[PDB]
């Protein structure tokens, strides 16, 4: 069966006030919630079963990853309600928005972007000790709380290691963020996310990936064929070296994310956390005009 999932009895209209529309994740969409018995404020993704057909299996896939991570760096899941033809998925809220949604003011700097990947990185290094692989890392799935708190989300392509399955051959991610050996469907690891990571970094500092103005078909044979993507622009020798670091078309050449926990761009510009809540008032800011 479905992990978290509740009684059908158990009407989700009523332990729930579905407020508006937040944004989309896969397989459905996302609304901001108030769970009616505590007052909080949950993140609600609502599916329509009857208009999905062999995503159901992809849909449980989700679920069962998100209900096994216990994290500070992996969004909550709260459980799943049936009504009607409807899931609804109850998920952790995170008030600061995405990482994407906040590089809109303008650009971050070298701090904003250490700070971020280092927790980033914290989430994987989680993620790839329990032997999973999130497959679709990118500043959208990157999302802070109120607080400046960052957190992984959206576990719709996420895969599971085992000891009788060392190794993965799905294509699966978002085009501009994929892994070479993912596109071209190579047995792969945890080290296709440490890829993912080095594109995001690039995406953190330049406010998007390469290729992103040409059709997503084109990278599907730019990738595999051209040699890495590098940071251009004036950045920090240090970050430029983390980028590089990640973006080795030899799988075994990139650093595991424990290691890039020490790298020297890392340790010589992270901050705390708490500072991150800057980035988020600017957000507000410039949202307050638009
Ligand atoms: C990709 N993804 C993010 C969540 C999610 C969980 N909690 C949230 N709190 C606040 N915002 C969110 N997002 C905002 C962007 O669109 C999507 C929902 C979320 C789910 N999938």
């Amino acid at each position: 069966g479905l992990p978290g999932m509740q009684n059908l009895k158990a009407d989700p209209e009523e332990l729930f006030t579905k407020l508006e529309k937040i944004g989309k994740g896969s397989f459905g969409e996302v609304f901001k919630g108030i769970d009616n018995r505590t007052q909080k404020v949950v993140a609600i993704k609502i599916i329509d079963l009857e208009e999905a057909e062999d995503e159901i299996e992809d849909i449980q896939q989700e679920i069962t990853v998100l209900s096994q991570c216990d994290s500070p760096y992996v969004t909550k899941y709260y459980g799943s309600y049936l009504k009607d033809t409807k899931l609804w998925i109850i998920m952790e809220y995170l008030g600061g928005g995405s990482a994407l949604d906040l590089l809109e003011p303008g650009p971050l700097d070298e701090t904003q972007i250490a700070t971020i990947l280092r927790e980033i990185l914290k989430g994987l290094d989680y993620l790839h000790s329990e032997k999973k692989i999130h497959r679709d890392i990118k500043a959208a799935n990157v999302l802070l709380s109120e607080h400046g708190e960052v957190k992984l989300a959206d576990f719709g392509v996420a895969g599971q290691l085992t000891d009788t399955q060392i190794k993965r051959n799905t294509f699966v991610g978002t085009p501009f963020w994929m892994a070479p050996e993912v596109i071209k469907q190579s047995a792969y690891d945890s080290k296709a996310d440490i890829w993912s990571l080095g594109i995001t970094a690039i995406e953190l500092a330049r406010g998007e990936p390469p290729h992103s103005e040409l059709h997503p078909m084109k990278v599907l044979f730019l990738i595999p064929k051209n040699n890495p993507p590098t940071l251009e622009g004036n950045y920090s020798k240090p970050l430029k070296e983390f980028v590089e670091a990640c973006l080795n078309k030899e799988p075994s050449f990139r650093p595991t994310a424990k290691e890039l926990l020490k790298h020297k761009f890392i340790l010589r510009n992270a901050k705390k956390t708490s500072y991150l809540t800057e980035l988020i008032d600017r957000y507000k800011r410039w949202k307050a005009e638009q």
